[PDB]
């Protein structure tokens, strides 16, 4: 049934003026806003404990640095199978359809991210919505 | 030519979250016309158990029907090449984005419409809801 | 309060595929159908009916055969104060955000007819929805 | 320069409509852009009655909280040039087509949206909602 | 009434990516591409001919840098008093449903240009498009 | 990975006013317009020397009248990966989420043409654009 998933849209979506767009696409799934926070600069610590599991590859730094150069907004969603339909929502650059296969064509500038995992998801979530 | 004709419904949850435009409209942008088209502010529960017969004896069969009279439904009959078919892959399902269940349902009872799926099908479905045949 | 009113999607709608851009812009305004009726091609009586307050017009014969031309649909749309509100969601050919506004550019290739009043609305439902 | 922030509220309505990305997009689309953001999944009474302060005395200052309150509200501080009555405009009237509640409002309550009328609303209403002024 | 009229897509339609969303409004109320021509960087020269009318005004010279600043596109359109009905869906930056009411806020950043009368428009024509 | 590519806009676009929606599927992509002619008749040389490759298929002189039954458009597309990833954007009439995909129900009248090889694409964009 019900679960929760964490997004954040990034940076890029802020400066393509993108946000509406895709937060309107997983509207129109009929997810629903469970938490939101916007952050017009999200603090460095936070970035690097959510991508903590690609501490080790050669683009991580580099990803951080994007993550903090405009604004983030994380949001937790509610609604059926949230985690598995979000990702498919946010698809990737080469699937028509999808959010990333629309609107993005980069490795690193992506638009959106969302959780894989049922245990990805508790571990974000906590992240970005710690009283909890 | 290679022109069929198929039917469709517009199931309550599309007037209850006002869809309805919406995914008629992705049906028109394909180029499929409309034939014939019949509004149900409540449709009779013998049309919904006729359309879904084939289904009769599975779990779901009665919260379905009710769901299905628990508000309107539009029937249409649309045409054009390789109708059937392709309103069906417009159609999609609630894992593949880009089609109508894809993008806009979540749930394995209220998924918004209804395509026919085969020739056989379709001819059956327009005599249910178009019986003027 | 509520009101009903009767809308006639015109043939050049069904020519232009505009049908379900019209109908979207009355259901985002929170209309709902109470009636609605698909006319291949409506009887030529039925559109006299309609119009017979124009029956002594110059375009009167030259718009019947026009709405004669291709499919319509009629239907009847409720709401709060219905007549007036999708009066103005019709709009004119001059007049930006509106559907003629946006979509229309001719005098008698104008896409949608709303009610104008309380008792045409009552009228023109009685030509069309004639079972009540 | 011409640079001004000014509040939007997003009403319970809106949620329940699914409206939400399209009337921020509308205002997304004019250029502006969110400076502060908070969803609140229920607001405070007391904010909604010092939001509403100016209206206290009306037949409907109390149904509207109750309004207010009856579902989810996002409040927003947008940045752009004349802000103010450039966000105003957009939010417009329900009687106005081209405007987000002309477009997608038909109810003297239920409107979708609040954006702050003047220059002293805005900086009242900012510091209601957003008091780390 | 058939006219056709001069559009200028400015460079802060490429930079924000509205290009298509500003053809397709002209589009969808019914006007057609009677030429049309992409300029990476417009020839000064075509923009100071363009704007002679404003060579005086104080806004002259850093309007001239603007329009030479990204790419433009030049549109002869056709159709129904065109000149009037493009301008209209042209509009200002104040009122909502027009293109500059709903994408555009800046006196010099508007996205659009569109002839304002026949003479303007037979002149703005022979400038873009001279072989005619 | 920039890369170049070549798309025609096809007449039943015109006649359909998908034109900007096509457009607009190609540019929210990210992809940037570097050349661009509009032609109310393309010369049925261009046609021939286009579709080439083709010639000796039944459907040859059907495809030519119906590509010189309209206008088109020919546009010289970049970005990253833009020849796979505007032909992914193209599809086939059969996989929604695609320009055809949406659009599009014809083996002949399917509304653009992309590049499919790195071959191709320099040979056709020399056949449009032949100055350089
Ligand atoms: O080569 C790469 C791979 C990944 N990323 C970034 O790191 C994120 C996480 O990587 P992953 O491969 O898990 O992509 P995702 O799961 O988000 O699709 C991506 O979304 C990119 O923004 C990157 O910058 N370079
Ligand atoms: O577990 C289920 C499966 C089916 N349905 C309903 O019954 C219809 C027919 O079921 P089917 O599996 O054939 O789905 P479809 O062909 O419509 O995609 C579906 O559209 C659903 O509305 C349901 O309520 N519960
Ligand atoms: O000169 C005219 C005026 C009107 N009409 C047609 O007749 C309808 C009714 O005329 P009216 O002036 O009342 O326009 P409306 O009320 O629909 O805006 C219009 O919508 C047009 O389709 C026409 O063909 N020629
Ligand atoms: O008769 C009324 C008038 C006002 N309102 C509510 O109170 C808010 C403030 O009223 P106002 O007349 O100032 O409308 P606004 O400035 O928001 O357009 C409105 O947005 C409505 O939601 C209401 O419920 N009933
Ligand atoms: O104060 C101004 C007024 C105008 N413009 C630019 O000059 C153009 C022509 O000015 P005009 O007042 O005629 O605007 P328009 O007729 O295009 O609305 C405008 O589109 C703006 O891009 C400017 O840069 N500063
Ligand atoms: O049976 C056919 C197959 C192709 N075409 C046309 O010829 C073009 C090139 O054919 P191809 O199979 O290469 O299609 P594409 O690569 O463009 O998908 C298509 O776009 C169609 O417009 C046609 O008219 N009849
Ligand atoms: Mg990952
Ligand atoms: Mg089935
Ligand atoms: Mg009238
Ligand atoms: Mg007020
Ligand atoms: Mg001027
Ligand atoms: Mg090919």
């Amino acid at each position: 049934g019900l679960q929760r998933t964490l997004v954040l849209i990034k940076p890029d979506a802020f400066e393509r003026s993108l946000v509406a767009e895709i937060m309107g696409r997983i509207e129109k799934k009929n997810f629903k806003i469970v938490s939101m926070k916007f952050w017009s600069k999200a603090p460095r610590n936070l970035i690097e404990q959510h991508y903590k599991e690609h501490s080790e590859q050669s683009y991580f730094n580099d990803n951080c640095d994007f993550m903090v150069s405009g604004p983030i907004i994380s949001i937790v969603y509610e609604g059926t199978d949230a985690i598995s339909k979000i990702r498919r929502l946010q698809g990737n650059i080469l699937t028509p359809g999808t959010i990333r296969g629309d609107l993005a064509n980069d490795i690193r500038e992506n638009l959106i991210h969302a959780s894989d995992s049922e245990d990805s998801a508790v571990d974000e979530i906590s992240i970005w919505f710690p009283e909890t």
